[PDB]
């Protein structure tokens, strides 16, 4: 009743690194299959984020040449990305551990998985693949204030896991980078890479009674669960990429600490101290 899953299918006869995950893209292995869906997502992305992503997410596509028609070359792009901010792609095999994550991070280093979903999960596939990994997270990295604070993000990694305080660390990536909501003059806006290469959490996100906008809170965020394989009950609302990095600079170990011993809000949760919006 077991059968590989789709991350070791598409490895097949590929090889990574054993302590940082990389591996040169493989150009070689994209079907006319993969170009196509990628074209697909991107075409259907692009038609339904005017008006709804943030306008630094649609400007760093544009800024970084991100093909409309095949998957992109990461060399290629990286040249754009370096001249802007100093960051690179590099291509994983998929899910990787977290210290690596976080080292790559740490030293400007944008892990993407490599391949692409099959054209039957179009609407949606649960692991990242290369269309969430560079259409969603990629565009804002041509920002230096986002840049700096996952540049940031990474370097916590160290302290947290030496606290056995990563889940609080993941938390906050989940609920910022991942799946974050940004305020403006003009209205809420989408800044979460999870939000902004889905088919619908796009319109429920901004449109829907349903969930939850909380402002941005720290210590909150990172004592609140999520859930992966569902819409988010909660979204937190930055001000500007300049709180995320801010909340960075202050030590967070007493932070970790202190919440280590705390219980942590559920997924739909409201605390009684949230500004709720
Ligand atoms: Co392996
Ligand atoms: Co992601």
């Amino acid at each position: 009743f077991v059968v590989p899953d789709i991350t070791t299918r598409k490895n097949v006869g590929l090889s990574h690194d054993a302590n940082d995950f990389t591996l040169p893209q493989p150009l070689d292995r994209y079907s006319a299959e993969d170009h196509a869906t990628w074209a697909t997502l991107y075409q259907r992305q692009c038609k339904l984020l005017p008006g709804r992503a943030c306008d630094e997410f649609l400007e760093g596509l544009e800024r970084l040449e991100v093909d409309a028609d095949r998957v992109p070359d990461f060399n290629k792009l990286n040249e754009k990305l370096m001249a802007a901010t100093g960051w690179k792609i590099v291509a994983v095999p998929g899910l990787i551990p977290d210290d690596v994550f976080f080292e790559h991070l740490a030293n400007r280093r944008f892990p993407v998985t490599w391949w692409l979903r099959e054209p039957h999960q179009l609407d949606y596939l649960q692991e990242p693949d290369v269309f969430h990994d560079l259409f969603g997270h990629v565009p804002l990295l041509i920002n230096p204030v986002f840049a700096d604070y996952l540049e940031a993000y990474g370097k916590g990694g160290v302290k947290a896991k030496a606290l056995g305080a990563l889940p609080m660390l993941a938390r906050l990536y989940w609920y910022t980078v991942e799946f974050g909501l940004i305020n403006t003059p003009a209205g809420m806006r989408i800044y979460g890479a999870g939000i902004l290469s889905s088919k619908s959490e796009s319109i429920y996100c901004l449109d829907s009674a349903s969930p939850n906008r909380v402002g941005f809170d720290l210590m909150r965020i990172m004592n609140t669960r999520y859930r992966i394989d569902t819409f988010q009950k909660t979204y937190f609302v930055i001000d500007s990429f300049k709180q995320l990095f801010d909340a960075t600079a202050p030590d967070a170990a007493p932070l970790y600490l202190q919440l280590a011993d705390a219980q942590p809000w559920g997924a739909g949760d409201i605390a009684p101290d949230d500004l709720v919006l």
